[PDB]
């Protein structure tokens, strides 16, 4: 589980 917000 991986979340990246940019």
């Amino acid at each position: 589980l991986y979340l990246q917000n940019y």
